[PDB]
């Protein structure tokens, strides 16, 4: 079995919940403000700035290094944009930290550091959700915010070099399926998606907790 099944089949039940978890929940009824919008994108970028430094940190190991696509994914300068407008000239000092991104960036210097072979695992689950429910996403925050097609606040959910999202995951998918596999690394690959939709599950349910 290719890992690219191997992983939708071993994320499709915590994907239902993810995707259902009721920060998305309000999020998708278009019921999402200013303060809640500033909240997630600012741990996404303290979580990208992260996931992309241990991406660098890899990117000539052969356990990650076929999916090395900076110029096509990488998030990191798209989030300092958003974070400029929506935070202001000195967004550095403004932004928040809280604890369930900080628990999320500790796993990424974990794996990135100690466990690059699972790092596959997670540039999966963010930058393929991105390129799915992610577009639906923006442009629901597109109408909810009022926000510009010129794309000002929404840079994160914007990727100029990918011509067709629908192409490029396939594109991806195939090529995880070219990295050196074995059972055992397919089997920890696998669970740490798993652990990878949880962290992310967690922070949406802080964040939500915070904002009610
Ligand atoms: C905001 C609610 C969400 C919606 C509307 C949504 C919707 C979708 C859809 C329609 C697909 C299928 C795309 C395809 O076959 O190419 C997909 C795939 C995916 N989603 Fe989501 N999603 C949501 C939440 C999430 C979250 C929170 C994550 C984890 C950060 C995530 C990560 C993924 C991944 C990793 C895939 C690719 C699965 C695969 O093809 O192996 N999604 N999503």
């Amino acid at each position: 079995q290719d890992l690219s099944e191997a992983l939708k089949e071993a994320t499709k039940e915590v994907h239902i919940r993810a995707e259902n978890s009721e920060f998305m929940r309000n999020f998708q009824k278009g019921q999402v403000s200013r303060e809640g919008f500033k909240l997630v994108m600012a741990s996404l970028y303290h979580i990208y700035t992260a996931l992309e430094e241990e991406i660098e940190r890899n990117k000539q190991n052969p356990v990650y290094a076929p999916l090395y696509f900076p110029e096509e994914l990488h998030r990191r300068a798209a989030l300092e944009q958003d974070m400029a407008f929506w935070y202001g000239p000195h967004w550095q000092e403004a932004i928040p930290y809280t604890p369930a991104t900080q628990h999320y960036v500790k796993r990424l210097h974990e794996v990135g550091g100690t466990h690059p072979e699972l790092l596959v695992a997670h540039a999966y689950t963010r930058y393929l959700g991105d390129l799915s429910g992610g577009q639906v996403l923006k442009k629901i925050a597109q109408k909810a915010m009022a926000l510009p097609s010129s794309g000002e606040g929404l840079a994160f959910f914007t990727f100029p070099s990918i011509d067709n999202p629908t192409k490029f995951k396939q594109l991806y998918r195939a090529r995880m399926n070219t990295l050196e596999m074995t059972p055992e690394v397919k089997h920890r690959v696998t669970e740490e998606a798993k652990t990878a939709f949880l962290l992310n599950i967690e922070l949406f349910e802080e964040l939500q907790a915070l904002l009610t």
